[PDB]
Formats: structure tokens, sequence, C-alpha cells
């Protein structure tokens, strides 16, 4: 079950790969999200039909597939690596990682988001060994302890390749560098200084390519310094060059830690921003390189300057109460009397983990978001919908360039899946409603939709092969988002669990 | 509108073209959609509407669908009922079985329910006959046929005039009451060790034809059992090739050409002109047959996979087995033509009513049975080696041969490396389905038998393709996955191996884009 | 992994079994455990040596393997059962009950005892199934249940032949009589009338031929009618003929339900005989065809008239207390007290399952015996040794026709191991100690040893292939028995566990 | 009497004939023991005397016997202290081992312990030397040598020079102080990817010989891991042969014969008369070698079993790969001869010292592999077959060659049907003693090569026969257990299986009936 080959992937290559490829986890370096590819439009999406699928092992499906060179690399729950025609569906190779039994938590955790990088591809296995395989052949490269003990600290986001370094998070509680060829550590960064779910990077890590800045989050666990706190390293050294804190005093688990994304913009807040919390009015206006998104799950979009960190401006998504406002510095003061009372939004988010895509052309972004708030308490649960809202699942479309709200759609079922934007201005999403639509990014309306086995958990992506424009999704599993439907009162939501598969869609042609 | 209607005998002997309420479609088996919104023109457009995990385990089920929602059978006796357009989960049965391993392990899949009144009914893995409402999935009535273990069932019982009738995985076959599920009869078979095969009621001549002392075809009367024919379709037995399979009643010029591709033979007197008819092939032989369905009078019989196991067939029944394929001592390369799983197995057939085509789902598939002395003292111990290979020119393994009942004559025969192993449907819109062992579910032409449309599921595609319609829309749902006796032939491909996914167990359902 | 045949076993086969073959339980069905063969005898066993060994599998090993014309047939823990070339240790078949979990109790119980009978293998499976298996090819003939519940009830002895009838116990509460063709109850008989270890008949059942009588025993669970109960049943029918209960007023779990033995003997029971309890002062005296053994662990040697049940003489074996006296009819008198205060012997008795054997030419039985004794309060465990008894483990040669002993010879680590008796005057016998030991019939003394992987835990038994004897026995698991060395203050006895497996020895000629 | 005494270097050097203190109970690993009780004309009365059950897990282990004690490995690394004469447990040690399947798989068994003063050592399975008391088997020293994953040891740890020395399964060799484990020194390898093989300590030269960059064997002083000469037995490796095997040390009068069978190349010059030398096969391939054992010069090179993967040898050292046997596209059956397990592999070759004879577990086997072109796109993917096959003329797989190491010439070559896959041993009696993966331990004649008596084990007779004495008796011993990768070679025997029982580990100890 082997291949040979090239095409030897650099970091040159990592910096500008091919439209038609998907060989880091957001597609670019920078994040985004975003398939350049323009053959699916949206005069033509509600075309798509399926082209194959393949089972995938059972366990929380929260995966991002990458393709390169026609083949799909794909992690499986439990530690199982996959290699797959990508084209045809056809199985090449398979890696099982021996484990087992019982780490940091209807079979495994998600091993979701792996990075390629020279002929390997890179993971963090669940007892937090970084592990190479071979593009060919799926052989073992390396395999080398993060940890000490053992102990109970995993991974899930993954590594990344900044510049010939791999990048890696956790869930003690620190980033680390790692020789891309050997695995050896060159250094590790702590959060938080000597004197509740997960805690430590284990979020998205995003590296800029052009300023050369790796961008991390930390979560919770005076401010409390520096916890749920964005981080500019430099890839080689591990080196803070600048830093700002989302969310000092954090009491709901906010998690300040997915991906943050790295673009060009012209910076032209508006004061009739929506959700408005505080513009810097001492900042420069116009074209720069910034760091732009939705850090926390409290939802609150953020910008700065890439390379200072200078506060540019910050802005509310959903509803929320736990932030009470943010200076012009970006300081943010927390709502101490949630610390009468509907604490919004909630240990789920308005955002979780699903991530949001940048269109780099129009410069919006699209952020998954659930309408939903805690409670002081169809059977039961501890959430309840926000004031005036009627639906939970949400999409929002915002202008990275003056802060307004495009559009901003809604479905009753929770939403809790990532969105992939497309060159051809249409919108993929899944959700906890099994359905996997595609939505114009001009209007927010439904184009198309598919249903899956399961849950439509998982990171779609897009690809090409010999011409023809891919897109692709898994999977499946139990998602701490379908548990969110307890607050629907009108609707059961069918949130299938078994039957995980990832799924390739395609126009007829 | 939204009336969720009771089922009479009569609906089911006259089912509507959008409604899937009989094994096959109807009582008499042809697994025929009459539905014509899905063409060979534009099935190309298919799209996929909606999925759902199902149970893991094998899957072989025929779904039935009735009034907007799809009746679905999943091993471990698990039974839902699904909203039939956009595939919202109804209702879950989810029956307490003792535990796996006690019992039959050839009745983990479930390939048929029935339908009837507004109950729908199921045979269990602890061998009961149980009915769940329609509207609920909450048991109406669990009854014990007798377990004294490891005897279950397999194809699913069906409803004979007011009568629930079924097989079982080892010998029976029972009728029971719809209301009740009383014992109304008890026909045995002392293959004689199983009639665990589909079981075909004809509403008009009120005739129930099952397979079987050494492989026999029964034709017995609804209310009584009562046998009122018989014909013994493969005598001296050595290979395990039961002629339980469907059997189909229909109405047939019988004009029998004696150009039969594999003709066996025709006969004398015979008749001509036809006649409501008992036809296709029944055994995993691959040797097609055709009876007067009242009678059970000997038409006509041909070969379709090649085989060695019949040396020949006289004109009145027959049949005469060929000797040369009996492995007797000792030491010799036997060639022995099918295998254990035929070029024909459980993987239904269809026919197309309207062009008399008849449609078989086969397996070109030998194997080289020898038994070599292990030179123990003190004993004469054995080990015996069924490697599997291509028959004589073969190239590809699993094909679909269709064959006019009318003439005898093949249509067209077309193939493709892996192994098929999966049911067959005909639609009125002059198209095919049909899964395979390398979970594809292809559309084929009816005319010509080229590939016209093809998509690929996440397991093997290994259950049943149904059509329906719910609001004028057509669609074709077929699951869905689980390990398959035919993934093992693919080892007589040399080389190429075919990605056969066992896990990822699902039911799916397509259309043209609205 | 085959064979066909050949040659089928008929009744009258079972009742007259070749010299060197092992057909059933105890070879012949008057049970005596006793080979005919010659070859091996006190002046060359000391030359034995393995020719053959194979790995069981693991749990408790407790088996009597069955040898029919050269094919042993050897049931393993876990009803896994298998046919191997008697001669040379070849698998040719294997069998394995899918099973799984928890039942009646390093992996399974005994399902020690099987029958032969046609061409068929029968065993009573861990769930309770009477199982019969092809010889040639170990494929399933049929597969009945015999509970309904599920349950909990078991069998550990296993089915025996009865004229054409299979005959089996229980671990509800009945013995039963079921078809040799179809396996369907015939006729059952429960043990108790309608108004603490093991309960019900697991004990060996002993037919014979000549009388045709079925003999089986019940346990405890007024005199508690009918418990401790020995019964002379037909095989056809179940009919009871006559019955005797050998040990009323039960508080000790001694279960009166081990194997007896019919035989001819010259009734002649003398008044010095040891440990008497009691001679029917108004029984005959002369040849007569008897019921002779110890069916209770508490170890009193009965004999019976085998037709009629007439109580002969009974006799203790190991020092007890629980019997107070034994009247002329046989009626037994507990000794309340125990009902200060040292009661002897164990719940693992002096006997308990470890079969005795009898030299029908000779008239000596031989039973294996543990001198054991309870006790109000290496390390620590329950019992103790009987006053003024040094070693544990023991055997007993006692004459069946005067009830003198012949000879007792002991050994200081528990024996809890069968014994076979062959035509050359030698005796094997196991233990607790792994030593498989060679002892003479004329003297008890030691005559040949050697150490098995594990507990010698198994029957002996002894067969011929092309005019060599061999003599086999297995291997291992965790014994009860073993825990008796607790009472052992000068020694640790190393009772292997692990390593279960079955051995085959010969003269090397 | 009783004295428990401490071992010293020089009690190494020169051992007593009753005892099994090295390894190959001498330093120069002949693997022979001198006593003589058990002769060719005895050998066949050889009883039980007892057994003992171990842990599951493959069994290859070589005992260690010393003042009547016998120390032996489990795998799970569990130490026992048995008595060597009635097989009562004197003490076990069960390490605290964090997970199986964290640890490197290769390590699973442990081959090889050192005895050294009053401790037993061995390298753990997650990569620690450790020291047990002997007497007691409580923990002396445990010393990490780092572990960044999957690093174990397999053939155990030896003593050289009051040094603690091993390799490792993934590159290691290094030197550690005799009371506290302190790491002395450090030799890396970068096969590189493991020295896992026996290593081999001259107490006469003060050499240290281990097998590795691509496949050279090395001489170090053990006092500063100093290479002092090295030799490169197979260069351009494609086939996972590697030369870690045990090489042994011993005087001979070298008088290499050009009539060796499968000569590859003596010399010019060279020499005659003898030389302390470095002898025997080294590789997987088969090639028996000759070295001067302190310079490394080459002497002479000849074939064993049947092989392939060498064209040529000059007459200075080589080596010259046949490239007919390199697996370069595609498509055609590639013969190459042996396998990855050879015709030889880590069950250990015995010599006597005496006759100078050296003795060789060999298997008759080889494959055909092929690549194939899945015909996928995009991308050339292959799937690539190795089928196992016996060699040219061959009816059996395992083997034993005796073979002069003065003339380079075979005493005798014997054979049976079934994989060998197990150490021989040679006692002074004349007679030596194999296991098998047929469970059979055989005594042979080291005369004629002909079976003289034999026994048959519970499993697979897998691991190391030694022979030791316990008050004036002469006991051998052997284990054991678990599933071989020599078992799979029977596969290439057609039709009858070898009975290559699993479970059932234990060591068995044979004696003289006394
Ligand atoms: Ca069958
Ligand atoms: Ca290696």
């Amino acid at each position: 079950y082997f291949q040979s080959a090239q095409t030897a992937i650099t970091d040159e290559m990592l910096a500008n790969p091919p439209a038609g490829e998907w060989i880091s986890y957001g597609q670019n370096q920078e994040n985004y999200r975003h398939s350049p590819l323009t053959q699916i439009t949206t005069e033509n999406v509600g075309q798509l039909q399926l082209v194959w699928a393949r089972g995938m092992q059972p366990g929380k499906v929260q995966v991002t597939p990458l393709i390169h060179d026609g083949v799909m690399y794909l992690a499986n729950p439990g530690d199982v690596i996959q290699a797959i025609d990508a084209k045809t569906g056809d199985l090449i190779w398979e890696h099982r990682r021996q484990l087992p039994n019982i780490a940091t938590l209807s079979f495994g955790e998600p091993t979701r988001g792996m990075a390629l990088y020279g002929t390997n591809v890179y993971f963090v296995s669940w007892d937090n060994h970084l592990v190479a395989l071979d593009m060919g052949t799926g052989q073992v490269v390396f395999d080398v302890d993060r940890g000490q003990g053992d102990e109970r600290v995993s991974n899930s986001s993954g590594p990344i390749v900044a510049n010939g370094t791999i990048v890696a998070g956790s869930t003690g509680c620190f980033v680390s560098g790692h020789d891309s060829a050997t695995g050896e550590e060159l250094w590790r960064n702590y959060f938080i200084p000597r004197a509740r779910w997960m805690t430590g990077a284990w979020g998205q890590i995003t590296y800029d390519p052009v300023t050369n800045l790796v961008h991390y989050g930390s979560t919770a666990v005076g401010t409390l310094y520096g916890t749920n706190t964005r981080f500019a390293v430099r890839p080689d050294t591990g080196e803070i060059v600048w830093r700002h804190q989302t969310l000092p005093r954090d009491n709901w688990d906010q998690e300040c830690t997915f991906e943050m994304m790295v673009t060009n913009v012209d910076v032209q807040p508006s004061t009739e921003m929506e959700g408005l919390q505080s513009i810097n009015p001492n900042a420069a206006t116009g074209e720069r390189r910034v760091l732009t998104g939705v850090p926390c799950k409290t939802g609150t979009m953020w910008q700065f300057d890439a390379e200072t960190g200078e506060f540019l401006w910050a802005r509310d998504t959903n509803y929320q109460n736990m932030i009470e406002s943010i200076d012009e510095n970006g300081i943010v003061t927390v709502n101490e009397d949630a610390i009468e009372y509907d604490v919004c939004p909630t240990f789920l988010g308005g955002r979780d983990w699903p991530s949001a895509a940048l269109n780099p052309d129009s410069g919006i972004y699209f952020i998954p978001l659930n309408n939903v708030c805690y409670d002081m308490m169809n059977t039961s649960n501890v959430t309840k919908l926000p004031p005036g809202k009627d639906m939970i699942g949400r999409i929002d479309a915002i202008d990275i360039s003056t802060g307004r709200t495009l559009w901003s759609v809604e479905r009753a079922a929770a939403n809790y899946s990532p969105v992939l934007s497309t060159g051809g201005g249409v919108l993929f999403n899944g959700g906890t409603d099994r359905y996997f639509r595609a939505l114009s990014q001009e209007t927010g309306e439904t184009l198309w939709q598919t249903r899956l086995a399961t849950v439509a958990s998982g990171q779609a992506i897009s690809y090409e092969v010999d011409g023809m424009q891919y897109v692709a999704i898994a999977g499946g599993g139990v998602s701490y988002g379908s548990g969110l439907n307890s607050a629907l009162a009108g609707e059961r939501v069918d949130s299938t669990a078994i039957g995980n598969a990832v799924y390739v869609f395609a126009l007829p042609q």
C-alpha cells in the first residue's frame, strides 16, 4: 500500500501553497480557511453530487483533512492515520498507533489537525508524542515524548510548521518548538507566572511567514496574568514579541485560544460597528498588516497590529454579558456581576473550536456561532436561549475593514461546525442537524444542502484533482454542541452520532 | 394528505407506484419501481438528499416505505422509523437481546420486515415474531417460535392473505395470526437445514413459494401450509448450493428459443403461448428456471455464470449432477464452479415486468479444491484447501446478466473487477441500480448495460436498493455496511485490492436536483 | 483438520471398552479409573520419559482426557474442545464455543469430563447447553439449552452415557436424561421436596450396565430430606430404584456427590476396620454386586448392595468430627456440637472432586485425601492441621472386601489431585506441589516422579497406541486445594498456576 | 557446600564446567557445556526432572545458572530465581512497567541477563539498566539509559572487565559501572538503527565485539569504547539482513581448504598456522566468516544456506552485492534468497572447542518478491507481495550445518520439514541440543547429525538450551513459548501444517534417570 515521490513540501511551498491543495490546517498558513478555487460558484452549487464517501473510526470527528498531490491525509479518532486517493476514495495506507485506555478526555478523542512538511505527516498523539510518518508508506519516521510521568496532558488542535520548526500546544501547560527532523525540543514557553475545562493552548496556532511570527492563545485555568492571553512569538526561539490579554477575570472557561488570522486590511473601523466595545482613537487608519478574529468563546472580534500588537478595535458578535467594557487600549473590564443573573454566552460559547473563515479578496470574515445563555437551575439541560432570540445556530459575516456586519443568518438547530470560504463566493458549513449546507457569501441565503449520516461536525475543505474542484467534510460522533439543542422548545434535533465517514462532493461536469 | 393508512391485502396485491410495502415492492417479488421521474437521461444528475447512521454489523436490509415513512431494520434488532424525505428519526425500537453469540450468527442481518394493518412485523434474532405499532415502535405483540438453540431468521416474514409467514436458519416454516402471532401451521424440511431465503406470495393463484428435502421449491396454500406442488432443482448437492432464493411469479408469453445461452433443456411438451409463471435463478449455481405458477410443470432451464456442478438436464425437471466435480479421493486439483457463494446468492434479482427483462447480480468465481493427507498416525487426517479463482477466461468477478424471460435469450452482460454481491433494482425509467463490494452505487442502462452514473458509499454497498415517492419526488435509497462474504471473493483478483470498508454503516437516499 | 471413520461407539463398546482406550470418564462405565494395561510396571516405571506436551487454555484444569482410536479428546477451560493425535501431540481440530462473561464460577471454569457415544463427543457448556460434536471434524451436531432464563445454573462433572441416554447434573437443581441423537429431555428428577457452596449433583455420575442403574449424589444446599443423598435410577426413565442419605444435617457443605463405583466383591467386613462406624449385622456375607466408595468430602467410605441399596458398612478415612455415629442400617447421626470446637475436616474436604481409583483385580480402593481441619479464627487462612498430624497430602489404600487399610501414605504439600490405577500395580497421582508421582500399589512407596509446569491438578489416564502404553495428565490453573498449604508451618509450596498443558509419558522402549 | 559465591572477572573468564554464568557459557560465546555425563549413548534415556510455568509472550531466553540457582528472564520483565535442581521458586521480581505498546515491541523477549558480584543485571523493557540482589530479587540499582520513545533492549547486557555493556533496539551501545550503573561511554551507530544482537567479550585480547553504519562488525576496548578494528560484512543491504549476530573468539589452526562448500573467497596473504580468531556467521544471509581476533584481518568466507544476495567476494573483505536480487522496477518475479528471517537469525550457533566444530541453526527458505501497480490515479501506488517458498531443490526448511572451523569444510547437514528457528547447544558428551518451531526438543549426534532423542514441549521450543550441574548430576534446560516469527516460514510447506502452539510457556529441565 505505498507511493514514493515528491512533491516535497518546503517552507516556501507552505507560504504559497497551490490553489488546488490543502496543506496547512487553514489551507494557507495565515489561516483564513479559504479555497481560492472557482469552478463551484453560486450559480452551479445547487448541482453538487456525492462523488465518494469512506467510513471513519468511531469517536468525535473534528478533523480537517489535508490534500497534497492527489492524496488525502486523514486523522481518525484513536490516532488512526489514513492516506486516501483524494479523487476516488481508495485507501492507500493506514497507520494505527497502539495506545490504549485512559488519558485526557463511540471510541476516541479527536486528533483534529495535522501538518505536512518535507515528506512527513506530523501529528501529536493522544498520549502527547510528536509523531512523524512518511507520506508514501505511513511508516514512522520518529516518535518522541513531549511529557514526563506519564501524565494526563494531551493535545487536540495539533502541530503546525513555522519556518522549519514544529510548534504545538497542550491540554505542564505550555507551547513548545520542535526540530522538524528529529522532533527534539528547541524551546518552551509557559503561560502563567509562579507565586475550568481545558487548560493550555489546545486551540489553533497561526504562523505568519511575512512577519515571521507565530500566534497562539492561552486559556484561563488582579487580571490573573497571563491567562487567556494572545502571544506573538518567534518560531526558531519561542521569544515573545508582543502579547495581549483578551479576557482577564474568567470564571466561565472562555478559552481565548482559537484561531486568529493574519492579513492585510484597510483599517477603517466604523463607529456604527455592531456590538462595538472600543475603537483605539490613537491608532492610524489605512493599509496595515493585522491580526484579527474571535479568540474566545465569548465571541468578541478583535483586530490588532500583527507586528506590534497595537490594539485597533474590539466588538461583540453573539450577545454576551461577561464583559462590561473594553477601553481605548483594549484593556477588558469584566462584568463582576456574573463572576439577575442570566450569564451569556455559555461554556460552549457563542463560538468554540469550530473555525471561522475569511475571504481574503472581499475582506469578509465568516464566524459560526450559537445563540445560547446559561441559566439559574426536550427533557432538561443547563442552557437556554438569549432574550428575544429564536434560533440557536448562527453564522455572522463581518467586514474586517470596517467591522460592520454584512449579514447574519440563523437556523433553529445548533451549528457548532466550521465554515469554509471559497473563491466562488460560496460558504460551506455543517452542523448539529446533520446538514451540510452551501450559503451565498453575498447574502447568506442557502443555495444547497445535503444531509450526512451523522452530525456534520468537521472542517469542510476544497481541493482540485485533474481540473475538478472537490469539497470534502467529515464525519460524526457525539458533539458537545448537540447538547445545546435542549434549549429548543419546538423541535428535537436528530443528531445521529454513529456512522462516521468523510464525504466528497463535486459538480457533475 | 398526512393520513397514515392501514395496509390491507389488496394494497399489498396492488401497491401504489410510490410505495415499497412488500419486500420486493410487489408481492410477486419483481423489485421493480414503476416510477419514471428518474431516467437513463438524467440519472447522471442524482444528488445525495440525506443519509443516516445505522448500527454496526452487516447490512443486507431492504427498507420498506409507506405514507412518508421508512421502516428500517438495523443489526441487533434495532428497528427505526425514519421520515422518508428528510432523514428525521421518528422512532427507534431497541429490543433487549440476551447476548450476541448465543443466537444464530447468520441471523445478524435482517433483510426484510412486513407491513400489515398499522403494524411493522419482524422475526427477532432470538426467534420471536414481533409486531410494532407503526405510529410509535411500541410492542404490540411478541411471540416465541421456539428456542433448542441457534435458530433464527434471515430474510424476513411476509404477509399471505392476512397470514404472517416466515422461514428460518435449523429447519422450520410457519404461518401466524396477524393480530396475535399465534402459530397456525408448521411445515418441516426434514437444504433441509434451512428455508432461510426470500418467500414469494402470489395473490392471484393464492400460492406461497419458498425454497427448502434436498433443494426443492415448494408451492403451499397460505391458510394451511398444504403443499400444492414441488420441484427439486439440485439433487445430489455437494456444495451448499441452496435453492431458497427469490423466485418470481409473472405472466409472460412463453416462447423459449433453443438458442438460450447456457441452454440445458427446454421441452417437447411443454405448451407455448403462456401462462402465469414462476421463474428466475433459485440456486447459487446460477441456473435460470421456468415453471407453470400453479402446477409447477417444467418449461425450461439455462445457465448464467459458468458452472460444472451440473452435467445435464432431461426434458422434465431433472437434475443430474456432474460427478467430475465431486471431491472423492484424493490429492488432485478439483475445479469446481461456481463457489459456495456461487455466481449467485441471496442478493436479489430484479425483473422489469413491462419489458420482460430479468436482471441478475452474479460473480465469476471458482475454486480449486484439494484434500491432502497430513501423514499423521495414528489416523488418516486430511487438510482441505479451497483457493478461490477466476473461471476459464474471466478477468472480472461480479457481473449483471440481463435476460429475456420469454425467449430465455441474453440481452446483455456487463462486468467489473470487484465482486458484486449486491441486489439490483429496476425502475420504470429504464435504469437499473446495483451496489457492490467496491463501495460503488451505480445506475445502469436497462438497454445496453452501460454505466450511466455512480457514487461511492462509505462502506460496501451491500443492501438492497429501492425506490419510492414522497410529494411527487422520486427517491432512490440503499444501505449500507458491515463485512461481506462477497468481499472475500476479491482474493481471486491478483494484485489489485478492493477497498471494501466495513465501518461507516448508513442508509443513503438520492434524488434529482429539484 | 479432519478425519472420517469409525470406530463408532455402541453401548456394548462402552460396557466392554478396549484395554488400551479411555472412552468413559473412569475408563470403564462402573468407574474405577483403572487402566488394565501392563507394560508399565513397578520394575520399569522409574524410566518413564516425556514423549509430548501441549499447551492448554488458562483457567482451572480438572480434565479427564478421553482417547479413542488414537485420538485424544481434550476439554479446555472456556469450552475449547480439542482433538489431538494421541501419540504425537499434533492438534487435529479445535472447537471454540462462543460464550462469554459472567455465569456460575487465568480465564475459565472447568468443563472437566466429556462423553463419547456413536460418532459424537458430548459435553455440557458453561451456560448449560448439552452439546454434541462430530468426532472427525469438531463440527456441532446439535446444541440444546437445558435451562430457562437465562439463569446461573451450570455443570462441571459433565454428561455420561447410560444405555443410549445422555445423563447430566447441574450446579433448577436436578438430574436429567436426554436423547443421544437430538438432545431432547426425556426425564428429570429433583432432589428436594416442596413445603453453602455448590448445589445439585455436579459430581461424577456412575452407570452400571450389569444392573442397568445410574448412580448420582445430591448436595446439601428432621434430616433435611433428601439432601446429600445417593440415588440409583433407571436410565431410560429416571425412575428411582433405591436411595440413601449419606450426610443429613450438613452445615459444612460436604456435598455427597462424588463418584461411587460398582463392582463384585466378597463381602467380608472386619470389625478391626479402621475408622469403623458401623457394620450391618443382618447383611449377608459373600460374593455380591456392590456400590462402594467415598461420596462426601467428609471422607466416610460406604458400601451398599448395588441393586437394593441394602447398607453393608461405613467407615472413616480422614479424621473427622461431623459424624457422631452411624447405626446398623446406615442412618447417620451428625455431631450437633459442630452444627471446642475444632471442626474436621474442611469444605475442601478430606476428599473433594479429585477421584479415587479401584484396582478391580486385587480389590484395593485408592483415595486421594487431605488432612485438614477448620479453626476458630505462611501468611494466614481459615484452615489448620488435625491433632498429631504432620503432613496434608495423603493417599489411602483400602481393601473393599474387608474394609481394612492396606497402607496410607502422606506428604507435606496438599494433594488435591486424582489417582489412576493401572494393571502393572502402580498408582499415579499429581498434586498441589506440581509433582506427578508413581506409587507402588503394593506398598505406597514412591517409585517415580516428574514435576509439571503447574499444579498437577487433573486426572491421569493411560492408553495404548501401536503397542506403547502412554500415561497422560494435565495441567494447571488456580487450585482451591493449593490454599490448603497455609496450614503448613515449615515450607511454602510452589503452586504455579500459569503454564497450562497436557503431558504424555512413556517407557523409552 | 551451600556458599553462594561472588562472581568475579576470572570466574567469568574461566567458568567451572557445571555453571552457565555467561550468556554463551563462556565469554567467547561457544555455547558449549563441557559436561560429559550425558553422551550419544545414553541421551535417549533423558527424563523430565522439572518444569515451571513462565509468563505469556515470546520466549527467547537463555537462563543463567550459578551455585544451584537458575536466574530466568520472563517477558514483561518478570525476573525469577528458581532452584536449579527442583524447580522451587526462590524469588520473583515483577518490575512495574508503564504500559505495553508504549515500549519497543522487539523488546518483549529478553534473551540474556548478566551475573556480576552478587547481582543479576538486565536491561528493562523501558530501557533501564537494573541490578537485582541474587539473594532476594530486591532492586540494588535502577538506572535510566534514556527514553525519545520505543528504544529498548533484546539480547541482554554483558560484563567486560568490571564493565556492564549492552546494545539496543533506535541506535546505541553503552558502558556502565558495575555498582552504580552510571554511563561510562556511548558509541553511536549512525544496520545503524540497532545493535540489538549478542555482544561477545574476549578476556584474552580485552576486546568487545558487537554488530552494528551499514552492517559492520566492531572491536572496541571495554574501558572506553574505543574502536580498535572494524569490518563491513554486507554493504548495499536491501533486505534487513543485519549482522549483529554472535561471533566467536577461538584459537584454531587456520588451514582453510579451497574446497569449502559455498566458498566465496579465501586469501593469498593470509598467513596459515593460527591465530586467535573471530569466526562464525554474523548475517541473516548465512555467510560464515573468519578474522584475526585482534586485527580483524580477513582470512576466509563461505556460504551455508542457499543465497543470491551476494554476487562475489574479493580476497580482502569485500562485499559486492548481486544486483539481480534488488527489486528495482517492476512487475517481475524476483527470487531472493534467503528471507528477512534469513536462513540464519538470532537463534545462536554453538561451537565445540575440542573438536573445532561449529553448529549453526538454519532455514532453507526464500521469497518471490513482486511489486504490482494498483492503477490508482492520481498516484503511482504499488502493492508489494512477499510469498515465502523453498529454495531450488529443497523439501525441508530448518536445518543444522556442522562445519569445521579450521578447514571450512562441512562435516554434516541435516534437515526436517518444519522451520527450526531455535538455538543450538553443544555438550562435551558429543551431543547437540536444538529446539524448533514444531515444539520438538532434540538431541543430535555431533558425529553424524543423526537424531538420537527427542521430546515435545507444550509450545514452540523457542529458547536457548543450556546445560549445567548440581551435586554431580548434569541437567539440560530449555524454554519455552510464545509466538515465533519462525513459525510463519512454515507457510512454505505446502499442505502439511506444523503445530506451533504459542500458549503454555515454560522452562523444562531434563536429566538421566538416577
Ligand atoms: Ca446455508
Ligand atoms: Ca531489524
